[PDB]
């Protein structure tokens, strides 16, 4: 085998992309982290994906939890472990100790039990072998240096089995030592790190591969979901940039709109309606997502503000029917405040229900809301992460912010979207003769040509009626106009 | 192989005379030494670079989730 | 010899751009780093570059 | 001079101005610092001198490093120990361990020891010794109270002898504790400390006098950098504040401008041109070296940002040839990125080529370049550093400062130096219907009258063409001003119908 390194896929989706591959073949991985990481998880999931995807038999290693739990425990993502025991494709080596018991066992049994391990391989033909909390076996009473050999008698007798691994290892700083010893580190060919950081009292998972001796990997951490179909990890980077561009038009729901777009909004595209609080965006969002139910086409629409019932309110008062819109499949609402939870669960949420309505059109009701509470470059990843997605996927993109100050505003956003937005809707307030008057603009299209100057525009019963231009003012965008009254040319 | 049960003098001892004897052959030699922390202690027992004529660190800087590789002569 | 102290090249690009030079010949040069930073490589490349390009044996020790 | 204690010159560039005088005569002083801080040298260079320049003999113990290498690494900086551990002027006393030896020795043989350098010195009649690395000794199983009294011994023992010793010492954390087991610091009389910041990726070196027992010294660290010469320190504190002045005047390149200041900028003096970007500063600056150059004086163009190609050609389609003006030996450019090291470096870099060179002249394109990244206050300081040799040195200084906001910037600062500048030259843009034209402007000189007008200029393969002002508009400083007349019609040269005549005849 002169060939460059091998790697053995892992299914377990994102970990593939990120490891190039996946863990090499034969070799021991070490994925550690501090409790409730994932650990015990991925290891399982391992083993799992390989058996029911490859017909690669596994053999499991616990040293603490009974196998009776990893079982009962597994029946969480929907995967009864007893029938691959059962049907001898998966062998939990049970390696717990019992209740009693007597000590002066070191390296004694570090041995024996590399017997029984060459055993179940051998016997149960292996492929996929993965030990969780190693580590919680030198607990008994040993220093670095002890531990450094125990390990390694391990790994180097895998090896020499042609058996691939996956190590466990518990941390107690999310940042500060790769594994309760810093011993482990240099003794794996691969480490990974579940990181679990706290930061705002919320939490975010978070995947990295150190290093992968023999091959190139993705450099960085990854924020992973631990779901009901196990651990998915979103290599938002790792996304590329060939996204499928057509020069097909979808309307507004706005006729008048439509026309300044010159056509309308490309399908494959993102739109972004910016405007100070009131403005209406929650308007053009309401009328954007009729047009999808006139057209008889399933889009979504989720809100972080409003709620279901209130949403329904202020949308029969603008005439549109939500009710109908739900009772013929055709729309839905989502609803959820932004600090239920983390950007990283929701660029899921969002993934997940776009797979199961299969949507043409698509709304996200305020993304400064979502920003909210949120660093930058979190945000920032965030919105990649559903601008992306809906765009390789032919979804038309149109979202809401919430300008931090009205009128005046130096900005059609704040935490630099614009560079990721298509199509720019702005709506301003406008002061005129001691009258808060609207205004609507399409700041910028990428293709079409659209249209260059600032309508006014009301708000109806019927829904928004755009107007005319303030021709004859100054300093619109300002917010705060100034009439010319030009004297004309004087005669 | 300083992991067996050493400690900073035997370990500082220790390197003197493997180092000191490769100067005797003649050999450039280049040795590979562990960490703990991108900036901590320059080599894991506080004592290798004293010991050393010419020292090398290659750390592998995090910083917003994203990871910069970087390399120095002390 | 009776003058400065003269280095070999390590043909790295850039290293022997940074050392001014290179390593220096006759002694130990202790790279050292956290686990995945790049040694065992460097340590690797150094020999290599030494044999490809000057025809200078090597010996590694793991 | 006025202390109690008798010190003795290291001559080393800068040391005996922060130790006020160098080190106590009988004493000890603890140089200790991490790793790569310049230790060894500090005391080698400390021998040396003291052997190159008052034929005081000298001990040097080695304790990690051999006695062959201490001579190897010497040549680096031009020194053959060799010649002088062979007239005797240097005794390198070797006490490091061995490649085949046992385990347990430093505590008799420290008795051992000391008797040991009390021959070298009484055989060599030396006055000043060097114990590099003792930390590495008591690195064979010791603890805090073994190291206090062991030291201890040895010190005294060496003050009696009557030595002016150094001692080295390694520490791991650059801002911590001073010495290993943090013990060394209190037994010592004086206690040095070298430092290797990192900040920045970048790395800056400091050497600070924590204490000198019996007298005062400079407080606080101080930047000294290594050279092909050793250590070189920047005492930019003991830069006091005692330039010459003159009336004498001289050429800006440019003569409508000359009037501007009241007749010529002053010869010691420091010249501030700031503008947003694109307005010319560049230009100014040209122009300067050039006519330095014009009247046969030297003068240097440090440029960290074009190219000393683009400089030159930039140059040229504005006239003045610089290809010449470096042949004739009359002007050098230097040209270098900021990012190519921390300040005191290049701090010294530009001393460097004003001390090989003796420009008469100098001009340094974008201070505001260099202040990239660093801290104000590392900014600051080396502002002053620059300014402080060039006005004791009776060399006229133009500098170059580029403002982060066109049109509207209330400050031509930004880093706050405009208290540091004698005279301040600004540029800037002026919307002028719908078109960007510039204009110049003399805000200060602090001994002449200039002119306090605000005249516009433009710029031509001739040069900066100095015309009139905008009487007639108001707002100018805010980019685009506003127009309002009272006349504009007025004379100056009224006489309507064919006042021209056109390329033919005149
Ligand atoms: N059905 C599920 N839905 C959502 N999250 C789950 C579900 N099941 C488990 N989890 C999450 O995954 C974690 C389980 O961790 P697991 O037992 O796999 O190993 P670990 O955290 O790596 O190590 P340790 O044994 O120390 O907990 C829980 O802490 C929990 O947050
Ligand atoms: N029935 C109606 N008739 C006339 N105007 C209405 C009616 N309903 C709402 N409006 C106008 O529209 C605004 C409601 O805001 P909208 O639901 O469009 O979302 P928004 O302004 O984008 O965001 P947010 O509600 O979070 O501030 C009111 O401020 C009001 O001026
Ligand atoms: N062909 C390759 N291309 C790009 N990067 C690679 C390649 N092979 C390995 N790497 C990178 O190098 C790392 C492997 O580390 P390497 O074997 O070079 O020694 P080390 O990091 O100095 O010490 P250690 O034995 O602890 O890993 C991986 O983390 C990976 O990112
Ligand atoms: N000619 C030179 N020009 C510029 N730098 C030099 C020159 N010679 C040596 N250096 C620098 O001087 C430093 C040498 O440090 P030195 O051997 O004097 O003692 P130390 O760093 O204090 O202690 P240690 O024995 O632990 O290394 C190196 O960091 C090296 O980069
Ligand atoms: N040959 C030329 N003829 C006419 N005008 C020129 C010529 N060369 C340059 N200019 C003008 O001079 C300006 C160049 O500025 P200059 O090189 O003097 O330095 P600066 O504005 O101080 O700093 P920087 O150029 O680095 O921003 C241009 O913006 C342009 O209007
Ligand atoms: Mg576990
Ligand atoms: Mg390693
Ligand atoms: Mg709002
Ligand atoms: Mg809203
Ligand atoms: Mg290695
Ligand atoms: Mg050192
Ligand atoms: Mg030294
Ligand atoms: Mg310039």
């Amino acid at each position: 085998e002169h060939q460059a390194i091998a790697k053995m896929r892992t299914m377990i989706e994102g970990f593939d992309d990120i490891s190039h591959g996946g863990l090499p073949i034969g070799r021991s991985t070490l994925v550690s982290g501090t409790s409730g990481t994932g650990k015990t998880l991925f290891s399982i999931q391992f083993l799992y994906n390989g058996i029911i995807e490859f017909d690669e038999p596994g053999v499991f290693v616990t040293f603490e939890e009974t196998p009776q739990d990893i079982i009962k425990n597994a029946r969480s993502f929907g995967w009864d472990l007893a029938k691959l025991v059962d049907e001898g494709k998966l062998f939990i080596l049970d390696a717990s100790p019992d209740p009693e018991g007597q000590e002066v066992v070191g390296g004694f049994d570090l041995s024996a039990l590399i017997e029984r391990i060459n055993y179940a391989i051998q016997k149960y033909r292996a492929r996929r072998v993965s030990i969780d909390s190693v580590t919680s076996v030198f607990q008994q009473y040993d220093a670095s240096s002890v531990v450094r050999r125990e390990l390694f008698r391990l790994v180097a007798r895998l090896k020499q089995i042609g058996a691939t691994t996956v190590m466990t290892t518990e941390r107690i700083e999310e940042y500060g030592p790769i594994a309760r010893y810093g011993v482990e580190e240099f003794v794996s060919d691969n480490v990974v790190i579940l990181r679990n950081v706290l930061e705002g009292e919320r939490r975010r998972r978070t995947l990295e591969i150190l290093k992968l001796r023999g091959t190139s990997h993705m450099k960085g951490e990854y924020p992973f979901t631990i779901t009901d179909h196990g651990i998915n990890i979103f290599p938002l980077g790792a996304m590329r940039l060939t996204q499928r561009s057509s020069n097909v038009r979808v309307s507004s729901g706005v006729v008048r709109l439509d026309e300044m777009c010159g056509g309308g909004f490309f399908k494959d595209s993102i739109i972004l309606a910016t405007g100070a609080t009131g403005t209406g965006k929650t308007l053009l969002v309401s009328r954007f997502v009729e047009n999808a139910c006139a057209n008889k086409e399933r889009a979504i629409l989720f809100a972080y503000e409003e709620s279901r019932a209130q949403l329904l309110r202020n949308a029969y008062s603008w005439g549109m029917d939500f009710e109908e819109m739900e009772r013929q499949n055709l729309l839905k609402i989502v609803c959820a405040y932004p600090e239920s939870a983390g950007l990283e669960d929701h660029l899921q949420i969002i993934k997940s229900e776009i797979n199961d309505f299969k949507p043409a059109r698509i709304a996200i009701d305020s993304l400064s809301a979502l920003a909210r509470g949120v660093s930058n470059n979190a945000f920032r990843q965030f919105v990649i992460g559903v601008t992306g997605y809906a765009k390789q996927e032919e979804i038309t993109g149109l979202f809401t912010n919430t300008s931090d100050q009205f009128m005046g505003a130096h900005s059609i956003t704040d935490s630099h979207i614009a560079e990721i937005t298509d199509t720019i809707i702005l709506l301003q307030y406008v002061e005129i003769r001691g009258e808060m008057s609207r205004a609507i603009n399409v700041f910028k299209m990428r293709g079409s040509w659209h249209d260059k100057a600032i309508r006014e525009f009301m708000i109806s019963d019927k829904g928004p009626d755009i107007k005319d231009s303030f021709r004859n003012f100054e300093r619109i965008i300002s917010g705060s106009p100034t009439r010319i009254t030009v004297d004309e040319k004087s005669e």
